C-alpha cells in the first residue's frame, strides 16, 4: 500500500530526532500541528516562541505538535540532528522534535508526500511546500483538515483549533 493510498497520517512513521522510530498512530485522538521548521529562517523566532506556546495552553486539551526539520529552503536547516535538538531546548520546546528530513522532491518524506495531496480534490498548490514553517493541521483521526502557509504566525491556528479538539 504506497503512501498515495495512505487514509490517515496514523499509518506513517518517523525518526524522532534522538533516532527513535515513531509509529505516528501513537496521536490517534489528538490534534496535531505538523510543521517544517528551520532554525536560521526570518521566521525562526516567531514560529518557535508560538509554537511552543500554543502547545503549553493546549496541550491539555489535545494539542501535540511535530517539528520536521528540513534544510530545503535556503539552506537554513545545516546542523546535524543534536544541534537542531538543542537550539530547540533553548526554546523550551516540549513537543515533538524529528530527525531532519526533505518535504520537497521525490526523495520528500512519505508523510509529506500525502500531507500535500490533502484534502482530497484539492492538494497544495504546485504539490510543493513553499518554504520553511508551513503548518498542516491534523485533526483526532489523522486526517489534514486546515493547511498554514509559511507567512502565518502559529497563534493564527488558535482560533481554528476548537473546531477539532
Amino acid at each position: 500500500d504506497d503512501w498515495r493510498c495512505a487514509r490517515s497520517m496514523h499509518e506513517f512513521s518517523a525518526k524522532d530526532i534522538d533516532g527513535h522510530m515513531v509509529n505516528l498512530d501513537k496521536y490517534r485522538g489528538f490534534v496535531c500541528i505538523v510543521t517544517n521548521v528551520a532554525s536560521q529562517c526570518g521566521k525562526t523566532e516567531v514560529n518557535y516562541t508560538q509554537l511552543v506556546d500554543l502547545h503549553a495552553r493546549y496541550a491539555e486539551c489535545g494539542l501535540r505538535i511535530l517539528a520536521f526539520p528540513c534544510n530545503q529552503f535556503g539552506k537554513q536547516e545545516p546542523g546535524s540532528n543534536e544541534e537542531i535538538k538543542e537550539f530547540a531546548a533553548g526554546y523550551n520546546v516540549k513537543f515533538d522534535m524529528f530527525s531532519k528530513i526533505c518535504v520537497n522532491g521525490d526523495d520528500a518524506h512519505p508523510l509529506w508526500k500525502w500531507m500535500k495531496i490533502q484534502p482530497k480534490g484539492k492538494g497544495i498548490l504546485g504539490n510543493a511546500i513553499k518554504w520553511n514553517f508551513t503548518k498542516f493541521l491534523i485533526d483526532k483521526n489523522g486526517c489534514v483538515v486546515k493547511h498554514y502557509g509559511p507567512m502565518e504566525e502559529p497563534l493564527v491556528i488558535e482560533k481554528d483549533l476548537p473546531h477539532y479538539f
